[PDB]
Order: C-alpha cells, then structure tokens, then sequence
C-alpha cells in the first residue's frame, strides 16, 4: 500500500542498520543496501535486494575515499534504484553523518537522483553523531548536511528525517524507536488519518518530526515529555505546515498545536493503540547542527 510506494535507500552501515530494523518490524517496504562494505550487506537480517559498490571495502569514516570508490557508479547506482523498484513514488535514503560512506556518497547520490527523475519525491533521514564523538567525525556530518542543503535549496526540495544520536544512550535505540515511529506513523490510516493524508505528510517538503505520547498526564504534559525525549534533532521554530493526528480517544487539538508547533492544515483520526503527532514541513534545524561547528571549534582548540 502506502508502504510499497517507499523505497528506502541505505548507505553505508548506520543507515543500513536502521532500515534492516525497519524491515524486521515491517516487511511491506522496499530497500536497496548500498554500501562499500560488502561485510556489512552480507549481515543484513532482511536484505532482499543490495548493491555492493564494486572493489570497494569499508572505508573507516573516510568520506573522501567512500566517493573514490563510488563517483563512477553514481548513475548505475540510481538505475539499480529507480527501474528496480519503478511503481515507487517515494525514495527515502537513509544514512548516518559521521560515517565515511553514509555520510560522503549519499549528497551526490541523492542530488543526482533529483535531477535525473525530478517527478519523484525524495527524503533524506540522517543521523547526528554524539556531542562526545571527535573532531573528523563531526566535521564529516557538517559536511554532510552542507551538501545536502546545497542540493535541495536548503531542505525545500526533500523530506528531511533529522535524528540525533544524543538522544539515546544507545544507536540501537535510536534505531527501534524510529523504526518503530516511521511504522506507527504509516500504520495511521488503521475518523481516520487516510493514507492521501498519510502521504501528503510523508512527501511534505522539509523537516519532518514524529511524536508518541502516553494518556496518563495531561496532554500538554505529555507531549512536553515527548518533545523533550524525542530522537529527532530539536527544532527552535514554532511553526509547521501539516499536522497529523491519530490518538485513542478525544483530545484538545488546539493544546497539541500550542506545544508541538503550529500548522496550517491538520489532519485528524483515531486508533485503538497509540497516540501519535506527525509535524511536517518544519524549518530545518539549522541551529541544532550549528552546534557541531562548536564542538568542531572547541575540540580543535582543545589541541
Ligand atoms: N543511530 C545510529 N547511529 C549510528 C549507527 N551506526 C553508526 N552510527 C553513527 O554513524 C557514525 C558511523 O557511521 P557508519 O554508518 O558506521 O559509517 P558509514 O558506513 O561509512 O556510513 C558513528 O559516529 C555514529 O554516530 C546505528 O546503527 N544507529
Ligand atoms: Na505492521
């Protein structure tokens, strides 16, 4: 359905993780493995369909060296992608920043993509490296998300998934909880949230952020609790442009708008599980991966 409309596109290890856990909870997506690790693609759980970038091996967080391998198999790599899975609107690549193959080949890629079928619609779901991570690693996702900015018009061409490794004391967690998210989110349409509302969230241009919250506390309460445990990068705006809605029982909209940020369409629905807020179209946390420039600047000086 909604979900054989996506075709993930992971690169590298941090990226192929996330959409292997996504698959395991739910097979009903579509994935492409791109990695120069062909170790990697070889451990994946529920990989049905990978693409090795040919001679290549892992590349120790070496982005420049990850393009080395990959620059001539850009076009080929976006055949495999597009005429594999050709009844796909919705390519989402998924990688982490810090890394070497994620963070290098996925830009390109990616602005390339776009380019080649302008039609389709594009994400990119990224992952921020731990405040405690070091110099390289951090100038690596700087250079990520510059890349992808000067891509897509500053983030207005894509859907951008921003996830921060600071949140969670564990990557894996991370990974659960958005697979798990991304999956609560297209399961919505189980008054319901449809799935033309599903998709007009899903392919709204920007920043995107999914939340979850419990019906103990107050709802204002606890959605605070959400925003401020979110695994997404924090957002300093107050604004977005759709809202998806879908909770158990009646709930002040309004109070929701007041706490998560204001839209300017909302779609609303019911489920008998979980009660979950999807903002879109939020201006992208520019000033979140600011910070990397800090503890760029301040571990340099620190030498
Ligand atoms: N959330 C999450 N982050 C990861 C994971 N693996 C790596 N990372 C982050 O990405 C960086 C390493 O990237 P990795 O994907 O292993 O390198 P790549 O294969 O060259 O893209 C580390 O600094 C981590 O911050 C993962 O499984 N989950
Ligand atoms: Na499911």
């Amino acid at each position: 359905h909604m979900k054989n409309k996506i075709v993930f596109a992971p690169i590298g290890q941090g990226g192929g993780n996330i959409v292997d856990t996504l698959l395991g909870i739910c097979g009903d997506y579509n994935a492409l493995f791109i990695n120069t690790s062909k170790k990697d693609l070889d451990s994946l759980k529920h990989a049905k369909h990978t693409y090795h970038i040919p001679y290549a091996e892992g590349c120790g967080k070496e982005r420049k060296k990850a393009v080395g391998y990959a620059q001539t198999y850009y076009k080929q790599i976006i055949a495999q992608i597009m005429e594999k899975f050709s009844s796909c609107d919705i390519v989402i690549f998924v990688a982490t920043m810090a890394g070497g193959t994620g963070s290098g080949i996925t830009p390109p890629i990616l602005g390339l993509a776009k380019q080649m079928y302008p039609n389709k619609h594009f994400g990119f779901v990224g992952v921020l490296p731990k405040a405690t991570e070091d110099i390289d690693e951090h100038m690596n996702a700087i250079a990520c998300w510059n890349d992808i900015m000067r891509s897509t018009n500053e983030g207005k061409d894509i859907s951008i998934y921003l996830l921060d490794n600071n949140k969670r004391e564990k990557e894996s967690d991370i990974n659960k909880e958005f697979a798990t998210l991304f999956n609560d989110f297209m399961n919505m349409s189980e008054g319901v949230v449809d799935e033309d509302e599903i998709s007009k969230l899903l392919t709204m241009k920007k920043s995107n952020v999914i939340l979850e919250f419990d019906d103990k506390e107050d709802i204002q309460v606890a959605l605070a609790k959400s925003l401020k445990e979110s695994i997404f990068a924090e957002y300093t705006t107050n604004t977005c442009e759709f809202m998806g809605i879908s909770t158990t029982r009646v709930v002040d909209v309004e109070a929701i708008k007041s706490i998560v940020g204001y839209p300017r369409r909302t779609f609303k629905g019911y489920n008998s599980k979980k009660n979950i807020v999807v903002a879109t179209g939020i201006e992208p946390q520019k000033t979140t991966v600011q910070m990397m420039n800090e503890i760029i600047e301040d571990k340099m000086k620190q030498r």
